[PDB]
């Protein structure tokens, strides 16, 4: 509650807002491009939208109000990017951004954010880091069961928006040690997280030290 803090606290919940309104309507839009799948993405969408609240609450509770304009334009090259692979009905591409690179981003930010977090906040991010978990499992499980059919996009997916994700890590950095956060634990744990995704998926390891390496 001191004057640092909640600057700092300004812009990264605002990120955090920003990036679950935007996982609500990511879900909802998959939803429409995979219809046999259709109510489990609809319960992970809806999903998403109780962890909007519980952020909003945390910043209630230290009293700060959120900057949305930073957040939103946080944001803005990779939405743009998924809304114009929505668009095209290119579903894997935006399996990649939001299941793979956007939740993974998440689950190392949270599991980080955690061990550091006034105390009202460990316990609704504990509570969300759960669930994303599940969300990077779905993106997992189907493009695992179609990995043959969606390697070559995937790999176009990767390059065109994994740039962006460190661009997004490299401005949290400041704000985010002021939370505690230390970025070496934030760019080591991505990368971990995103490498063992693509693994799992059907990667093979030297494949993926090729798609990593546009940072
Ligand atoms: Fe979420
Ligand atoms: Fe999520």
């Amino acid at each position: 509650q001191s004057e640092s803090y909640k600057d700092a606290y300004s812009r990264i919940n605002a990120i955090v807002i920003e990036g679950e309104q935007e996982a609500f309507d990511n879900y909802n839009r998959l939803a429409e491009m995979l219809p046999d799948q259709r109510d489990e993405l609809h319960k992970l969408a809806k999903m998403e939208q109780r962890h909007m609240k519980g952020f909003m609450a945390c910043g209630k509770n230290l009293s700060v109000t959120p900057d949305m304009g930073f957040a939103q334009k946080f944001f803005e090259r990779l939405h743009e990017n998924f809304k114009a692979a929505a668009a095209e009905g290119k579903v894997v591409t935006c399996l990649l951004i939001q299941s793979l690179i956007i939740e993974c981003f998440a689950i190392a930010a949270f599991n980080i954010y955690i061990p550091v977090a006034d105390a009202f906040a460990r316990k609704i991010t504990e509570g969300v880091v759960r669930d994303e978990y599940l969300h990077r499992n779905f993106g997992e499980e189907w493009l695992k069961a179609n990995f043959d059919a969606s390697k070559a996009e995937l790999e176009e997916a990767n390059r065109q928006n994994l740039p962006l994700v460190w661009l997004m890590l490299n401005e949290v950095a400041d704000d985010a040690r002021e939370l505690g956060m230390e970025r070496e634990s934030l760019v080591e744990d991505f990368m971990i997280a995103y490498g063992e995704a693509l693994e799992n998926i059907g990667f093979t390891t030297r494949e993926i030290m090729r798609m990593s390496a546009y940072g």
